[PDB]
């Protein structure tokens, strides 16, 4: 059931990957001490 796994894992990323990309986007914001003047 590996072929089925790939299909299952495939969407599993889209769910967490989306939340990740969204979270990381915030990180960069709290990363720089001073934004553009």
């Amino acid at each position: 059931l590996l072929g089925d796994f790939f299909r299952k894992s495939k969407e599993k990323i889209g769910k967490e990957f989306k939340r990740i990309v969204q979270r990381i986007k915030d990180f960069l914001r709290n990363l720089v001490p001073r934004t553009e003047s």
